[PDB]
């Protein structure tokens, strides 16, 4: 492949908790970040999707943190998405997605500038951990949760 992700989370390294959301009726929208560092990001956004806020999140957790980093999304597009991009690389029957081209390709030029990435997907849930927390913070102002 062009690169390999992690099978299993990296010890000692910090996890970036991203989300994003997003309004079909106005276009706004929100994607951040919580660690478990105790760092924290939001960016407000306008013209954009809700998969545009997923992809946006990942892209801050890439360009704020170290050579190796975990991160932990809920967003299956999300993940499936880049995890593709990287698998099907320079290979035959690859064709590119028209959707989000030009975020998906930034954020790959960040990946394989890492030395080692975990990447992984959780259900959307309730409780007090790390995917609630920046759920909640993008979701301010931009739905009801
Ligand atoms: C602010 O309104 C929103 O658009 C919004 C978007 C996502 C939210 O939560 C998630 O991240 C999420 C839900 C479903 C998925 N998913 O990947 O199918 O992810 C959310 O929680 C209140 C609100
Ligand atoms: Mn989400
Ligand atoms: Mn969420
Ligand atoms: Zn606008
Ligand atoms: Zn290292």
């Amino acid at each position: 492949s062009m690169y390999q992700l992690e099978k299993e989370p990296i010890v000692g390294a910090e996890t970036f908790y991203v989300d994003g959301a997003a309004n079909r009726e106005t276009k706004l929208g929100k994607a951040g970040y919580v660690t478990n560092r105790g760092r924290q990001k939001v960016v407000t956004l306008t013209d954009t999707t809700n998969q545009k806020t997923e992809l946006q999140a990942i892209y801050l957790a890439l360009q704020d943190s170290g050579l190796e980093v975990n991160i932990v999304t809920d967003s299956q597009y999300a993940l499936g998405i880049i995890t593709q991009w990287i698998h099907n690389w320079k290979k035959r029957g690859w064709k590119t997605p028209v959707k989000n081209v030009d975020l998906v390709n930034q954020i790959i030029e960040q990946l394989i500038k890492k030395e080692k990435v975990y990447l992984a997907w959780v259900p959307a849930h309730k409780g007090i951990g790390g995917n609630e927390q920046v759920d909640k913070l993008v979701s301010a102002g931009i739905r009801k949760v």
